[PDB]
C-alpha cells in the first residue's frame, strides 16, 4: 500500500531531479487523472457550476493587490519579460475574481459558482517534498462561489452535500469535521464573524454533522470548515475546504448592483472536496492497493489468445469492446495463457477475456478477474453491458463480489 | 469576422494589461475549448496515441542539453528555486523523452506515439501579439513519435492523412503546403540534415503534394513540413507542422534493443495539428462568425415559456434534453418571447424551443433556428434525436440546411 511503488509497477508516473516535486504522468497515471476529471465535472453539472480556465501568470502588481504577496511570497515562483515581474500562480482565486469583473454584475446573477482544474505552482522546500503527496505543482478541484451573505448559508449546505456525495463514491464514510474560528489577527468585526461562523454551524447542523472547533484557526479573511477523511487503514487525509472570504472580493474591487439599485461587495467562498488531485490519487492508489475499481482502472480490460489461431478473433473483440467505450488491450503475445493471465493480474487490470477455439466457435468469451475469479462464459455483448453498467454507476466493486 | 469583438461579445473568453498574450477563458469559450479536446482525443484514439502529462517547468541543464538554451533563449520564461534555474517549458519534447526513458524499449514497442495537450509559454514580443493568434501562454495538441528509420514513411503518412482529416471536420479543404528547411543556428550535421530533408521531400512527392521550400525556417532540431489551410475568407492560417528529428532522442539518451538486440536510439518526430487550442479557437471564431456548430456552440438550445403558465413544462423539458447530453438553458425570464428569440439569436444559440400553452397540452415544442428558420413544431424526443446526430457527426450543419 505505498503509492510510489505501485505508481512503478503499475507505470502510472515518474519523478525526477530535473523537475521537483512536479509529476511526469505516464499514460496510464494520467488515464486515471482524466477519469477523475469527468466524475468532478459531473458534479459541476449536477450542482450547477460554470468551468472557466485562467492563465498561468500574472502582474506582480496583481498580486500584490490582493495579499498573496505578504503571506505567498516565498512560496512563489517568479519571472520576467520585458522589464515587468510575473508570478506562476499558487491559486485560482485571483483569477477568477478577473473573471468576475468582465461585465456588469447584479443580484440577478448571485450565486455564481465558478470552477476550475488549473495548475498551481508553489516553491515548496525539495527537502519536504513526497511522492504524490507533497508536490510543487498541483491541480486542486478548486471553485469559488460569488454571493451574498443571505445566500452564504444555502451555499455551504450545497458544498456539504457536495462533499459526502463525492467521498462517497470512493467508498469513504468516516469523515471528520473542524470548523475553524476567528484568529487574533483578522479582518472584519467581531459582528462579522459571529454571523459567518453561525452560517458555518447552523449549515452543518441543517445536514446533522457532529463537528469541533479549531479556536482562533480561522484565516484572516474568514471562518472554514475542514473535512478529513479516513482510509481503510483508519488514517486520517483533510481534503474538503469550505472557506469564507470577505475580504478577497473588495481588494480586487469586485462588485454589482443589488435588487436595491445599489453596489455591493459580493461575499466569496472557497471550496475543494478532493484537494490535491495529484494526492487524491495517491491516496486511492494506497486505499484500493492498486486495485483501481473499473471506471478508474488504466486498463478495464486484456483479452488474450491461446494460440494465434484465435488471433483474429481478438482483435474482432478488442475492436468491439474499444467502440463501445471500453478501455481494452489484446495480448497476442506468444506466451502461455497462464502467463499472460499472470501479468496483467499482477497489473491489477480488472478483467480478462480468454479465446480459445471454443469461444471462437461460440461466439463468446471466458471471463476471469484480477482476484482470481472465474466468471464463466459470457456473449460479448452481454460483457459489454455488464461493464458499461460497472462503469456508468462508478462501482467500488466487480461482478460478482 | 472580428474574433476580438465576438469574444467579447459572446462572452468567450478576455485578456487583460496584467498577463499579455495570456487568455482568461470564460464558461462558453472554454466549453468549446473542452468539446474541441474531446474532438482531439477521439483522434488520439483513433490513430493509437497514448496521452501524457509532463513537468510545467524542468531544469535549466535539461534545456542547455538539448539545445533550447543555445537556440531558443530568448524565447523562454525562467524562474529559480534553492540556487537552480528552471525554464517554464516553451514545448513539450524533452519531457516526453524523458517518459520514454523511463524502462527498457525494444523494436517491439515502436512506433511509440505520445500525445499532451501541452501547456506552453514563448516569451513573444509584447509588440507582436494579436487576440488568440499570437499569444504567450499556450496549448498545443502536440505528440512525439519514436520510431525506426524504417517505419518514418509511414508515420510521416499517418500524421500527413490526420491533418487533411482533422481539418476536413471544420470545412477547410483547401491546403497549402510546405518544407522549411535547416535555419542559420541549428544542431546535428549538415549529413543528418541533408537526410531528414530528403525524407519529407519524399514523403510529400509519394502523397503527390506539390510544396514550397521556406529556407532557413526549419526547428533548431529538424525540417519541418508545414500545412497551411484557407478560412471562407480565403485568407492563409498556417498550423500544422510535422517534424523530423534525428537530434533530440541522442542528446537525451533515448535508445531502445533493436531486433538484432543492439541498442540503438529512436527517431522523434514532432506533430501539432491545430498548433495551438487558442489560435485555433480563433480561427473558428472568425470562420463561423460566431455561429459556431452545434457541437461546438457554448449553449446548444435554449427554451423559453411566453408566460409562466409554461415555467412548469418549460423546466421539465430542459431538464430532459441536459440529461440527453445536450447543453440546455431554460430562459423563464418575464419578457416578450420575441425579445427573448432575438436575444438568444444574436448568442448564435443553434435552436431556440418556444413553449406557448399550446405545445404544453401539445406536449411538442415550436422550433426556430439561430438563421431565423421556423422548422415547425415537432415531437421532443425527434428533435433530441436529431440533435444528438447532429453533435454526435458533428454536422457543419442545422436541421433543414
Ligand atoms: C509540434 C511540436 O512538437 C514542436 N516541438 C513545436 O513546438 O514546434
Ligand atoms: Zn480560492
Ligand atoms: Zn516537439
Amino acid at each position: 500500500r505505498d503509492h510510489r511503488k505501485i505508481g512503478k509497477q503499475l507505470d502510472l508516473y515518474h519523478m525526477q531531479e530535473e523537475a521537483p516535486g512536479m509529476v511526469f504522468w505516464h499514460n496510464d497515471g494520467w488515464t486515471i487523472f482524466r477519469e477523475l476529471e469527468v466524475f468532478v465535472r459531473s458534479k459541476l453539472k449536477e450542482y450547477q457550476y460554470q468551468e472557466v480556465k485562467g492563465p498561468f501568470m500574472m502582474d506582480r502588481v496583481l498580486w500584490e493587490k490582493t495579499g498573496h504577496w505578504d503571506n505567498y511570497k516565498d512560496a512563489m515562483f517568479t519571472t520576467s519579460s520585458e522589464n515587468r515581474e510575473y508570478c506562476i500562480k499558487p491559486m485560482n482565486c485571483p483569477g477568477h475574481v478577473q473573471i468576475f469583473n468582465q461585465g456588469l454584475k447584479s443580484y440577478r446573477d448571485l450565486p455564481l459558482r465558478m470552477a476550475e482544474f488549473g495548475s498551481c505552482h508553489r516553491n515548496e522546500p525539495s527537502g519536504s517534498l513526497h511522492g504524490l503527496m507533497r508536490v510543487r505543482g498541483f491541480t486542486q478541484d478548486d471553485a469559488h462561489i460569488f454571493c451574498t451573505e443571505e445566500q452564504i448559508r444555502d451555499e455551504v449546505n450545497g458544498c456539504i452535500r457536495l462533499v459526502y456525495d463525492m467521498y462517497s463514491t470512493f467508498g469513504f464514510e468516516k469523515i471528520v469535521v473542524k470548523l475553524s474560528t476567528r484568529p487574533e489577527k483578522r479582518i472584519g468585526s467581531d459582528e462579522m464573524w459571529d454571523r459567518a461562523e453561525a452560517d458555518l454551524a447552523v449549515a452543518l447542523e441543517e445536514n446533522n454533522i457532529p463537528f469541533e472547533y479549531q479556536l482562533g484557526e480561522g484565516a484572516f479573511y474568514g471562518p472554514k470548515i475542514e473535512f478529513t477523511l479516513y482510509d481503510c487503514l483508519d488514517r486520517a487525509w483533510q481534503c474538503g475546504t469550505v472557506q469564507l472570504d470577505f475580504s478577497l472580493p473588495s481588494r480586487l474591487s469586485a462588485s454589482y448592483v443589488g435588487e436595491d439599485n445599489e453596489r455591493k461587495v459580493p461575499v466569496m467562498i472557497h471550496r475543494a472536496i478532493l484537494g490535491s488531485m495529484e494526492r487524491f490519487i495517491g491516496i486511492l492508489t494506497e486505499e484500493f492497493a492498486g486495485f483501481f475499481p473499473t471506471w478508474l482502472a488504466p486498463v478495464q480490460v486484456v483479452i488474450m489468445n491461446i494460440t494465434d489461431s484465435q488471433s483474429e478473433y481478438v482483435n474482432e473483440l478488442t475492436q468491439k469492446l474499444s467502440n463501445a467505450g471500453i478501455r481494452v488491450k489484446a495480448d497476442l503475445r506468444n506466451e502461455k495463457i497462464g502467463f499472460k493471465i499472470r501479468e496483467h493480474t499482477l497489473r491489477r487490470v480488472p478483467y480478462m477475456l480468454v479465446c480459445g477455439d471454443k469461444e471462437v466457435e461460440s461466439g463468446k468469451v471466458a471471463v476471469r478477474t484480477r482476484r482470481g475469479k472465474d466468471l464463466g462464459s459470457m456473449d460479448v455483448n452481454e460483457v459489454i453491458e455488464k461493464l458499461q453498467q460497472e462503469i456508468r454507476s462508478r462501482s467500488l466493486k466487480q461482478l460478482e463480489e
